[PDB]
């Protein structure tokens, strides 16, 4: 099943074709010099040697030194332009497949992560460009070479080149059953991988119950089994490898010998003088390479081909399915979950179970939970970053996955201090997408009512300086500003924010909560706050605890009362 | 920096030197051979030539036959005795480094997990000897056959030999300057690398935060540029190697024709014939690989030799050191923790401060706390898995560190439903420690008094099953009732459990809990319950929360009340 997404695949290099023709006349090229290398070498040398050599011996060396000049050009060329084939097409394909990957649901991404999934984009991407690249240059220069050596062989003494073909079929099937023959199993020795695997992992925290229990002379002699037997598995697969080669060689051999004695017949010799058998068995030792280049690339084109199936497998699977398709811009902020039901892959015991919740315009919520409670798992449900695995939740008398994700999406904004900033200059970065529709003099007033105006002076390009820097050179304070910055900017109707992953550790922190209640007084907000003056200042508090809520009164006559809530909130 | 602990490296192959002065004989009979087919081809093929053709043209194939056979021979042998040996001395450091690793504290296995522990170790092992091997290999066949092409050289008209090797240095500083000139820096693609990652993990989880931008444009037109970057950069690495070959091998064809060329001075084809000259060049052809792998090696070996090194550092640093040395056997069991503070690598927060505590023996003292609490540091600092950072405890009368850590280990038995299993037989995992010690009549009965009568009936193999499997064939109940069987079989002075690990979702958990106060009614202990009844069953309870305790009291009086403990109790 390789030439259906072959030829499903043509289209992205379908207009990246002088290249490939470059290429292709490049190497055919290469291959005509290096058998019209030995062509001018071996006979004219070894003919003209009979009191003739005074002019041809001087003649050889520029021919030789203009010959390679050549070969050493295609090759260059050739591999040159096959590179810029390659890396424009994996240019396209990870352009395409990124742009796939940003438009596809969160889940995806947490249960892979991101230095395994960027490994596995940009190794696949170059693993198969490198494969197919070295395919197809192998299979058109190898076969030049063949057709180049087969003709001259031909043009030099036809009966060499008869044996040769008719021989060919008796040594490439014994070459067949000899390789598929020394191929092994490789599904039993995994069990020892396995082992050792689990001795060093089951011994470690078993190291500690080992130390417990006292054994260390029992670990020592079960590693030496299992050593002893990995060892003996290595030593076996080295012999198999090693006793694959000599067979195909010392099969060459007899074949080459078995010419060699045809040649022995009479009435061959006569027309045969020393340069032509010697052009002939080097043409003969020349082409003994390129038949083996041509099954191994065969098989590495079967290897790259199956990584780009699977490339092709993972830019498949689904998308953001946008299944509402009843846009609802300008969103009033009618915040009320009900039924939620939703729970992590794999996991049987759901997050939520019925949570019913109310969140009107114009009050104060206060989301009050242990850190790690399912407080995150419902704000990301309420930005719809993960749909609710059952029930609906209806905002505004219609449902929130009934409005569309861009248009539901965009009414949010969330502020925390780990919202990590783009790779881009202070201005870019508070404008991630609104650059071009935001005035300047409207994001400098902005700003200015950031508190950013300290950091601003102290910042060697003011306004246009270069955020980022794989967060060197932004602190976490200045994050946690910037992303108020951004907040403000945008100004969403509804305001969710994470102060649990923040850090209360500050050395200057009254300027940030009093930027934060400014930008909060206006619009009206649920935030997962982690201060006690926030706490206080809330409007209305709901005590939910596990993802379920135990107690139900009033925010202010709780605080009076100053009973179970006092008492864990003095505890943390 | 590669002699000395190269000279340090001796002695582990030292008695094993049979193989190599097989190999190192092997190795050169086998270049000998390369040398002596070209030797009995060429003179005596151009002898054919001269009115003798019959002579030696039917001779021909049979030397051949028996010198590829005796090349096959010896390549065979030489490589299965060089992997005998690599196989060997692998064994041997991979035994010493894991009994090594055996006995050296437990945040080794913590600060690098399982799997880049043991994949390091193998992938490390087999590297450094597939390195030395290839290395030793090549440079004795190698220079094998250097040396005999050599004296071929000198033994057919030296003059040739001469006018290449006084060309000898003149092209090997040529080919050093040229290979340093395109040896590149790898500096700052690391830049594109990282920032590709940062882009793809900023809206990753950020989707919301690129919902906080609400666009996606911005992202492509990102990841276009530094896309375009990295292919460039790429493309540039790709044209530096394709220029780099290329200039090695026209220098080595100008040497080669200069070479032809000073062959063109007459007063030498007097004495060279057609077959000299032919396997002149020939041998000057050959050398070529030779002298290619001789001058590579050295790069390869470097780099063999430096993961040598970083295993040698990882063998050496530190141990498991028993700075105590004052071991007392069979201790009474006065469990008192004082002053214990102690944090991870890295944080600056101790996860304990000034913790003070008593168990004295006789009394039931249980452990109450939020999953995932300081108790497992606690459980942990109790069997001295890792040391406490700051403080000391006190153990009738001497310090816990005092005593040898063999024997502080010894008196404490640990049974948790998280105990991993070893890869062995019931009854060796039974005994895993003991097995020698413990009389078959004495594991029997407590096997029946283990209440695994049912699950050993179920056995097919009964009380000699094997165990394990990497737990496919173990269950989480089972395993629990073999490490209680285990913890009961030991009988240790003091016991402390971890029933946090454990699920409580057990379709047959009454028998499980009455072989558990069972072996716990005799023995005291100080358990981290997570039942109501053993909560209820304690004699002891004291109330900590977050590494510190909140409220002193007597258990009994704090049931009765049945305050904020049976409100926490209820709600967790
Ligand atoms: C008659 C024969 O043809 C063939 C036909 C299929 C082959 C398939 C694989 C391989 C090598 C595989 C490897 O090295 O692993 C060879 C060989 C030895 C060169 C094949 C030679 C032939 C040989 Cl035996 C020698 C020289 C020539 Cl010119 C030749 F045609
Ligand atoms: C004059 C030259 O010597 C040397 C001396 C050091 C070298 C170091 C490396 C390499 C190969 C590098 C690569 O392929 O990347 C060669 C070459 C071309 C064969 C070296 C040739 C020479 C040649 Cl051109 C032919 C035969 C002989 Cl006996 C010979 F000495």
């Amino acid at each position: 099943s390789t030439w259906q997404t072959f030829r499903r695949l043509w289209p992205t290099i379908a207009p990246f074709k002088a290249g490939l023709i470059v290429a292709g006349v490049a190497l055919i090229l290469n291959a005509a010099s290096d058998t019209f290398m030995l062509s001018l070498l071996k006979p004219l040398l070894d003919d003209g040697f009979g009191k003739t050599d005074r002019s041809v011996l001087v003649w050889m060396p520029l021919v030789v030194i203009g010959l390679m000049i050549l070969r050493g050009i295609t090759s260059y060329v050739s591999s040159y332009c096959i590179s810029w084939v390659s890396g424009k097409v994996v240019m396209t394909m990870r352009r395409r497949l990124f742009g796939h990957m940003m438009g596809m649901p969160v889940s995806f991404f947490d249960k892979q992560s991101t230095g395994t999934l960027l490994s596995r984009i940009t190794y696949d991407s170059e693993q198969v460009a490198s494969s197919s690249s070295g395919a197809l240059i192998t299979v058109v220069r190898e076969g030049a070479s063949i057709i180049g050596l087969f003709i001259m062989m031909f043009y030099y003494s036809w009966q060499l080149s008869i044996i040769l073909i008719v021989l060919a079929p008796i040594v490439s099937i014994a070459i067949r059953v000899v390789s598929k023959r020394f191929r092994n199993i490789s599904k039993n020795m995994q069990n020892t991988m396995g082992q050792v695997t689990t001795s060093a992992e089951q011994m470690l925290k078993g190291h500690k119950e080992v130390l417990i229990f006292g054994g260390q002379e029992v670990e020592t002699k079960r590693f030496d089994k299992v050593s002893n037997r990995m060892r003996l598995q290595g030593m076996k697969m080295v012999s198999a490898s090693s006793i694959s080669d000599p067979i195909i060689q010392l099969i060459a051999s007899l074949a080459l010998a078995f010419v060699l004695y045809a040649a022995s017949f009479p009435s061959v010799m006569d027309s045969l003088t020393a340069g032509t058998i010697t052009v002939v068995f080097s043409s003969m030792i020349a082409l003994m390479r390129p038949l083996k280049s041509l099954t191994n690339v065969n098989a590495q084109f079967q290897r790259g081909m199956a990584a780009c199936q699977t490339l092709f497998t993972i830019l498949d699977s689904e998308q953001e399915k946008d299944e509402g398709k009843r846009v609802i811009e300008r969103a009033t902020g009618d915040v009320e979950f009900r039924n939620v039901t939703f729970t992590y892959p794999g996991r049987d015991v759901p997050a939520l179970r019925n949570i019913n919740l109310k969140i009107p315009a114009g009050k104060t919520v206060a989301l009050v939970g242990r850190s790690g409670s399912g407080k995150s798992t419902i704000a990301s449900l309420i930005t719809r970053f993960y749909d609710i695995d059952e029930g609906e939740i209806l905002m505004d008398g219609h449902d929130l996955r009934e409005y569309t994700l861009a248009s539901l999406r965009n009414q949010v904004a969330l502020v925390s201090q780990n919202v990590h900033l783009f790779n881009d200059t202070v201005a870019n970065n508070i404008a991630y997408a609104r650059t071009e529709q935001y005035s300047r003099e409207q994001i400098e007033e902005a700003a200015r009512m950031a508190y950013a105006m300290d950091f601003i002076n102290k910042m060697d390009n003011g306004l246009d300086t270069v955020i980022g820097e794989n967060g060197v050179l932004l602190s976490g304070g200045q994050r946690q500003r910037i992303a108020i910055a951004r907040a403000l900017l945008r100004d969403s109707p509804i305001l969710i924010l994470d102060e649990a992953t923040s850090a209360l550790d500050t050395e200057s922190e009254r300027a940030i909560q009093a930027a934060l209640d400014e930008l909060q007084k206006n619009r009206t907000s649920l935030v997962i706050a982690h201060r006690l003056s926030t706490i206080e200042k809330a409007d209305e508090i709901v005590v939910v605890e596990d993802g379920v809520i135990v107690e139900r009164g009033t925010h202010n006559d709780l605080l009076e009362h100053r009973g179970v809530y006092a008492q864990l909130h003095k505890m943390q």
